[PDB]
This record gives C-alpha cells, structure tokens and sequence, in this order.
C-alpha cells in the first residue's frame, strides 16, 4: 500500500505545517502537524478541557463505531519548546492520503499548554520519530509509520515541505518527479528516538565548504535551524546589522538586509537553503528587526535540521532495518 497528502503552511512563515488525517468512522477528518522529532499521535478532543480549546477541531471517540478506550493509558509529554499536552488512549482507524492504519493509538488530550490553545490550526500532531519515544503508559504504543510500515509498498515516507507553498508527505514510495538529480543517503542513529545524523559540513553565501562534523536530527516539527554557535555566528557575521539579542530569544537582522544562502553537507552533497527561507520578519508587528530562521543549538543540547533546512530538499525517512535518511536538491 502506499499514502500521499498534501501538507500545508499555517501561516505565512511557514511556521508549521498541517496535513489532513481521517480518524474514526464515520472519518473525522483533523489537521495535525507531522512531527519526525516525536512519536506520539495525539488530538484535541471531547475530553480537552474546554477553557483550553480555541478553535480547533476535536476528535469524539464517542461517535467513532471504530474507537475503543485503550483500558488504563495514559500519556504526557513536554517538548522542547516548553510546550506540553497529556490525557487518555483510544485506538481508532487512522487513514492518512488514503493510506489506512487499523488499531492506531489516538492519544486524546485532557490538557494542552497555551500555545497549543492559541494556535488555532493545529488539531493535533502526528508522531513520525521512533517508537521508543511514545509517551504512553504502562503499555508504549507504536506510531503510525511503525504500524503501518509491513503493509506500505517499500518501508519508508518522505517529506517534501513547501516554501511558503504546500507539500507533500508520502508514505511507502519514492516520487522521482518530486526532485532533481540522486538522491544521497546518509547513516542514522536510533539510539536517542530520533533521525539523527551527521551532516558533513556547511558554507555561507558563496564561500568556501567547511568540512566538519555536525551531528542533528531531522525534525519536521521544529521550525527553524539550529547548529553550533560556532556556525551560526559565521552565518551571521555575513549579514551587516545582525546581532544575538538575550531579550528577543536569538539572532535578529535588519529587515532591509538581503540574506546569504546557508548550504549544508549530506555525504558528498550539498543542499542549499535560500536566503529567503532564512527570513522570519518582524521581531513584533511593524517593526523593522527580522527575526533570523538559523539559530544557536547552544543549550538545547542537539542540533536541530527543522522546517528551514528541510523544506531546501527532498527528505526519504527510510525505516528499513537499518534505517537511514535520504537528501535530495528540489
């Protein structure tokens, strides 16, 4: 078997992406954000507290003939920007781009922090790192991809994000009209729950190819790039004006400045970001500082490839055995 859908920027910074899920029968169709850097799938809901919904659409696994309660479960988790949900399990038929999933932990959500309720067009996220992070209790559920990969045509799913534009995920095949030239695969570790690699170095602009280590994990949840202090500061030095600032959380640019391209090393090959795709705009409504889309990793303790790199390419999350990532210039 195989899936496809379209997944579609929020907003007009391509801050996240949202892609249509079909859970229950009859089919309660939610817009959930697809996340390679977690491993749970959970919704807004029924049950979600109401003073913390605004907006969005709920799952009701009352009126899903196919939900049923996954006796005693319970879940909870934090992410990394301090954001935070938790609640019950159901399990119900999850169908994503006409790719369908039966028995699919739907993890319901009792509570969710603010962000997730000021944030209208988010219903939910889809979970698409490894099945070792699943926050589910006492029983670890498995992710859609995991639950899904024996049936799908070749184990694997690819990302294809859009810039400021829809994309494409697509489950158990590789599209060779979505990008050009070969695609180049590189190692993964499992060993903390994510796609992690090495990319294998960087240049800014027009400027020489440093070659140098950065290991990071490729995190389509996350919206921005975030590498070594090091590197980020020689991207920055580039931009005349720019500057880290402690009060507004990180690197800001003057929003008359045009940015350089920020190329980044897969094996032998070379994505490039465009300098666009690095512009996050005003700090604040009608002011004239940017806020810049490459950022320190210092103190978040791991290099973060999110939506700014990953939407340069196409993206193959292979879960082969031995899994690895694929890149490919678009």
């Amino acid at each position: 078997s195989t899936g496809s859908a379209t997944t579609t920027p929020i907003d007009s910074l391509d801050d996240a992406y949202i892609t249509p899920v079909q859970i229950g029968t009859p089919a309660q169709t939610l817009n959930l954000d697809f996340d390679t850097g977690s491993s749970d799938l959970w919704v807004f809901s029924s049950e979600t507290t109401a003073s913390e919904v605004d907006g969005q659409t709920i799952y009701t696994p009352s009126k899903s003939t196919t939900a049923k309660l996954l006796s005693g479960a319970t879940w909870s988790i934090s992410y990394g920007d301090g954001s935070s949900s938790s609640g019950d399990v159901y399990t119900d038929t999850v169908s994503v781009g006409g790719l369908t999933v039966t028995g699919q932990a739907v993890e319901s959500a009792k509570k969710v922090s603010s962000s997730f309720t000021e944030d209208s067009t988010i219903d939910g996220l889809l979970g698409l790192a490894f099945s070792t992070l699943n926050t589910v209790s006492p029983t670890q559920q498995k992710t859609f991809f995991d639950n899904a990969k024996a049936s799908l045509d070749s184990p694997v799913f690819t990302a294809d994000l859009g810039y400021h534009a829809p994309g494409t995920y697509n489950f158990g095949f590789i599209d060779t009209t979505a990008y050009t030239g070969s695609i180049t695969y590189t190692a993964v570790s499992t060993k903390q729950g994510f796609w992690e690699w090495t990319s294998t170095g960087y240049a800014v602009g027009s400027g020489t190819f440093k070659s140098t280590s950065i290991d990071g994990i490729a995190d389509t949840g996350t919206t921005l790039l975030y590498l070594p202090a090091t590197v980020v500061s020689a991207y920055w030095a580039q931009v005349s004006g720019a500057k880290s600032s402690s009060s507004v959380g990180g690197y800001v640019f003057p929003c008359s400045a045009t940015l350089p391209s920020f190329t980044f090393g897969v094996g032998s090959a070379r994505i490039v970001i465009p300098g666009d795709y690095i512009d996050f705009g005003p700090i604040s409504t009608g002011s004239s500082s940017c806020f810049g889309g490459i950022q320190s990793s210092a103190g978040i303790g791991i290099n973060i490839f999110g939506d700014v790199a990953l939407k340069a390419a196409f993206v193959v999350f292979n879960g082969a055995t031995t899994p690895t990532l694929g890149f490919a210039s678009k």
